[PDB]
């Protein structure tokens, strides 16, 4: 061995790169392959291990972002400019990155980032997602992954090997195999590694959390607005194959056999399928995605509902939560009504049509239960209402029911649960005020963005960053956000009787209890009853 | 003619007597026969004109009540046996009552009371239903009118002529003829008849307007706490015929034919019929009674529901209302948990319990949806939300939203609406506390009892006492409860566009808008959609 950049792992030496941060510096790994190239031949394929190098590779730059949409709504604006992709896209695009404190550490807790992005987009290399500062200021060694996103990753022919579903979650778990076998060298412990993603990386979290191959490769959890069982993160087997067939029926392929198909999807320019893939849903909705993971009887070895029911999943610790405004931007960008610049006040008429979107595999009862759940009827003409409703509506849906779901169901059987509320609207928000406490937003205090000057937080801000940043490294090292014998409030335990979380923001810790539960006894009970009756 | 307490009629001379009130006195003719008797052979059969007779009719003394179950709940306890027959019971009890001012008015405002008791029960005679205060007090020529009750009023197999059902209401409506051909000779004006009732005379008052037979025979009228649209208030023809087989069933009756089975029924004793009354019901209830009106296509010539819709009705004014705690009574009398001497915290188990017997033509799915709307899931044990909750439902249900469907029906084509809410608790109520402003206790203030020093009502209840019997009689009088012209603050027209009310209580009049909307929305419009469709 010989310098501080210099890592000699099983698959070959990298060679990483210096990097300032808040006035010292540490060092970064950027770029390390984990699988090989899944191009060609390979696209839709299962990953492959990656064939170890001679030399040292390189680690000084990002890598290339996977094949994926880009969001071209709001041209050159920073609130949504921030979720694209900032490196060239590829389908080689298999990389992992890693911040390790300067000097070394021997053998310190290991944080894995698994981004969001409805599992038909993400990046491990934007800057809301630079690993820096986290590293730095806990002491942590602080990864990001990639995985294939879109049809490259979700396209899902069961029955076939050559596309059978859920080859992104398997890029996920190569890389968490990597870093397994391969952390140590880099002073991470392979015993004390937290998984923690946001959204689609929530829901991937969870996930892990549930599949049989994937739940010895980490030790702890931490799943930001975003649950495996939420009704946008997976489909049948039946539904992805449709899928896969009306994805070759828009592209002129051949449909008579999984063969025929799949080449003549990997003949296509990633492009091709990108320019077509939102015309494969069932349904005209909102918070919902073509290419998704699928229930397959391998990944997943029953219904999410069974496992979650009978205990089939790994018992540890949990750290979880949901934003206050989670439908907002679903709303924003899918909705009649809904728009950027305005107040985005919404009529009556507007508020229907919002309701169909959201609540799309409803029949006509369903949707005058959820219309009649959400409206006051003392005052139902008010925009406003109308607008905060239908924002409640697809939050509650899609994503704080189905965790609530998740987490009483955890909870019963798991080691000790953690959960919170952040409701925190940033001082320098570029979005308008009405959009709230926006789906994605909470990314930037775990980040520690706001210890950064330049970027115009306040200094309560900076303390939420520093009190967060501290809560979740704390947790991945110990099981237990808080600090031992310190005397600030405590995070108390989320249990099946008492049902407490802590909110998130600026002001002194607020313990309260059952989170949306009117609403979630709505959204998890009675609606499904609703619906499957008739 | 002759002097003040004799007055000749159509159908003959009547002696009344003089009645002292309030320091001062007024006549009373009590006990005046509007049918012949309907015994024997004409049990179950529609009423037929009284005879006329010769001499003088002695209408000193209260008349025969009907036939009828008499509670024994709480023997000797004022607060239910104020509503028990206080005079021998025949089926010889097609009488009414008259108040008359002294000295006898020439051409006066006419107000007719139809008494409730869910058309099992009730009495023209009870000492809360003595008119001569509100005679007194406001100038009227007050009459209370009789009507059979039970099988012996509306037993009902349609095609018969025998029993042909709706017998009741024909009563009511036979007492109303005799008003309008003779309340000139007692110094009413016929040309100025309200019809006023509490619960199934509510309901009562609203089957005149809409029944074409009834329609001329009044003016106007006054709904207390019923609606003739209530689920309780009507049967179909076949679940009429069902429930009158049944009741021959019970009474070992020959049941191949009408003849047969209405034949049996006319030799039994009167008792034997009340006997075996309540064993006729489908479902395990409460707020459902046996035998009531029926929808034969005659009295009502089609659904109450298309009637409301298309108009088909009688066009004037009304003024109706309801009470805080509808439901209370019928929770103490036939549900679990809730007791006379206990404050009746409900379990959760006696809750469930309590639902379905207050719904109990729901399937689950209709339970459920009936449960989550009236439980506090942040707080779900809690026995005091539980009993008020149900308190609620069964109000809810039972009244406050079938008239609140029944006042916006009405409004679109009628010519002027009063719409109360009548919430204060008398300080002398001799009912538990739990109870709150019960079924039947606006009744006492409507006539004039608090004006009584030796029944110890407070001043300010006086006060209201005065308040709401002006308000009766001066809508009675002119179409507007409100005094022309006065100082006092005026209660609004309920419209269409704005729903207006007033509370009814000791305070300053409050205007409030869209009565339990939230709760009506529910009951009116989205359960009965929830339970078509399932
Ligand atoms: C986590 C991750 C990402 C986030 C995010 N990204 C920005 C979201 C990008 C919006 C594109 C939707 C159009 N979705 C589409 C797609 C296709 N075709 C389409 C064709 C027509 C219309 C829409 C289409 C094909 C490929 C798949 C997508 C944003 C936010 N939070 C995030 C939090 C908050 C507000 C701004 C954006
Ligand atoms: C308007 C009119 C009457 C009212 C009233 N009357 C008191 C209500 C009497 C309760 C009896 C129910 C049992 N109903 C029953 C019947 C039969 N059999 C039964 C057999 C078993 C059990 C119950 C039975 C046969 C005949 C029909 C009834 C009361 C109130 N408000 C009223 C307002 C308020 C509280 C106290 C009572
Ligand atoms: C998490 O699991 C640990 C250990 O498996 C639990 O700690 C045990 O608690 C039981 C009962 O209180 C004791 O009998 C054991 O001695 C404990 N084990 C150890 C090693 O401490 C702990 O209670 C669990 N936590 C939660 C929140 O469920
Ligand atoms: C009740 O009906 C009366 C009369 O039928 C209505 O008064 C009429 O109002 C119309 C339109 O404002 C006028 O053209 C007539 O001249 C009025 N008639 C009389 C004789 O006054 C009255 O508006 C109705 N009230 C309600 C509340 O609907
Ligand atoms: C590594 O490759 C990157 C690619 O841009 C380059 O910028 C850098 O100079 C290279 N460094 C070394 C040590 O080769
Ligand atoms: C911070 O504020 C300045 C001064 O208004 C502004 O010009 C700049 O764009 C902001 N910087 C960032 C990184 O948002
Ligand atoms: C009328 O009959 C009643 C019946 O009790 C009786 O009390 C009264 O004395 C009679 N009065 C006359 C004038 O006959
Ligand atoms: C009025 O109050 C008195 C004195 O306590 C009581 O004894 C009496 O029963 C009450 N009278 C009535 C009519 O309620």
């Amino acid at each position: 061995d010989h310098s501080e950049l210099l890592v000699n792992t099983k698959s070959g030496k990298v060679m990483g790169t210096r990097v300032p941060v808040l006035s010292s510096h540490i060092s970064a790994f950027l770029g390390i392959p984990f699988a090989e190239p899944p191009v060609g031949n390979m696209r839709f394929r299962r990953p492959e291990p990656k064939k170890p190098w001679s030399g040292v590779w390189n680690a000084s730059t990002y890598p290339n972002n996977c094949q994926q949409y880009v969001d071209e709504q709001f041209p050159g604006f920073s609130g949504s400019e921030m979720w694209n992709p900032n490196r060239e896209m590829s389908e080689d695009c298999l990389y992992l990155n890693i911040w390790v404190p300067s000097p070394r550490p021997k053998s310190t807790t290991v944080m894995v980032w698994i981004y969001g992005g409805g599992f038909y987009s993400g990046s491990s290399t934007l800057d809301v997602y630079n690993g820096k500062y986290l590293a730095y200021t806990e002491e942590v060694v602080l990864v990001s992954l990639s995985y294939r996103v879109g049809a490259f990753g979700f396209l899902a022919l069961h029955g076939s090997q050559e596309a059978p579903g859920n080859v992104g979650l398997l890029d996920q778990r190569m890389a968490l195999q990597w870093v397994h076998d391969n952390i140590q060298f880099f002073g991470g412990d392979p015993k004390t590694v937290t998984i923690f993603g946001e959204s689609a990386g929530g829901a991937s979290v969870g996930m892990h959390i549930l599949s049989p191959g994937s739940r010895d490769l980490f030790r702890r959890a931490i799943l930001q607005s975003g649950s495996p069982n939420c009704p946008w993160a997976s489909v049948s087997v039946a539904e992805g194959r449709r899928r896969a067939v009306e994805l070759g029926r828009n592209l002129n392929c051949n449909l008579n056999s999984d063969e025929e198909l799949i080449h003549c999807l990997r003949e296509k320019k990633p492009q091709e399928l990108i320019d077509v893939e939102w015309n494969v849903l069932p349904f005209d909705s909102i918070f919902r995605f073509s290419f998704v993971p699928v229930i397959d009887g391998e990944f997943f070895p029953t219904s999410l509902e069974s496992m979650l029911n009978s205990g089939n999943f790994k018992k540890t610790q949990i750290l979880l939560g949901v934003n206050k405004d989670e439908g907002s931007f679903f709303l924003l960008y899918g909705a009649p009504g809904f728009s950027k610049d305005s107040e985005s006040k919404i009529s009556r008429e507007d508020f229907m049509s919002g309701v169909k979107l959201s609540v799309p595999h409803a029949n006509d009862l369903g949707l005058d239960a959820v219309t009649l759940q959400y409206t006051d009827w003392m005052d139902d003409n008010n925009g406003i209402k109308n607008r905060d409703g239908l924002d409640d509506i697809v939050g509650d849906h899609n994503v704080i029911c189905p965790l609530m779901h998740f987490v009483n169901k955890y909870t019963k059987f798991g080691n000790g649960t953690y959960l919170y509320f952040f409701n925190h609207r940033a001082s320098n928000l570029v979005w308008p005020e009405w959009m709230g406490v926006i789906h994605g937003y909470e990314i930037e205090f775990v980040f520690g963005l706001p210890l950064v000057k330049e970027l115009n937080y306040t200094a309560e801000e900076e303390a939420l960053s520093r009190r967060i940043m501290h809560y979740w490294a704390t947790f991945a090292k110990t099981g237990n956000p808080n600090e031992p014998h310190s005397q600030e409030s405590k995070w108390p335990l989320f249990t099946t009787k008492e049902q407490k979380f802590i909110d998130l923001n600026t002001e002194p810790m607020k313990v309260h209890q059952r989170l949306r539960v009117q609403m979630c006894v709505f959204w998890n009970q009675f609606l499904p009853k609703l619906l499957n009756a008739t």
